């Protein structure tokens, strides 16, 4: 379990790889894969769509059932559900959607959920269709998470920008 390779070490607990999080999950079968979710766990596109498609919609069926019960998540919150064929657990984490003016302060709350798990395979939160500054999201991740997070960034342009920015932060 958790046999990650090819990651660049940024800090003592944050690693980054240019890779598809679904392919990483299939190769490693991590204890926890993080989903970049919305409050209804509607896994339409991006990371959520990729993860759900890999489960042939089992993640969505499970998610629809959770929401039908406990109601939607809060922005900045999370829930632990099955990892299906990708991982033992999936931590669905809701970062703020700044395309909707959701408070960017909730990005720190979002990353704080990672601290409930020893080791996570995760995407960068609130970027892509959530619209947040991805350098900012990396900075909040590095500043906030206390446990071991392995970040999988599919987009090579974004990956190179993130790594170049991290080298210039310190
Ligand atoms: N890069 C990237 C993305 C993304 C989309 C789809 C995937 C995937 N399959 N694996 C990893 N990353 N990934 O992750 C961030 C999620 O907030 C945004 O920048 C997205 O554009």
């Amino acid at each position: 379990v958790n046999s990650f390779s090819g990651y660049l070490k940024l800090t003592d607990n944050v690693y980054i790889k240019n890779a598809d999080i679904v392919e990483e999950a299939k190769k490693v079968k991590p204890t926890v894969v993080v989903n970049a979710a919305n409050v209804y766990l509607k896994h339409g596109g991006g990371v959520a769509g990729a993860l759900n498609k890999a489960t042939n919609n089992a993640m969505q069926v499970e998610s629809d059932d959770y929401i039908a019960t406990n109601g939607p998540l809060k922005v900045g919150g999370s829930c632990v559900l099955s990892g299906h064929n990708l991982a033992k657990h999936c931590l669905h984490v809701v970062g703020p959607n700044v395309n909707k003016g959701e408070d960017i302060q909730l990005l720190k709350s979002a990353y704080e959920n990672f601290n409930q798990h020893e080791v996570l395979l995760a995407p960068l939160l609130s970027a892509g269709i959530f619209g947040a500054d991805p350098i900012h999201s990396l900075r909040v991740c590095v500043d906030t998470v206390r446990t071991n997070v392995y970040l999988a960034v599919f987009d090579k342009n974004l990956y190179d920008k993130l790594v170049s920015s991290f080298l210039e932060m310190k």
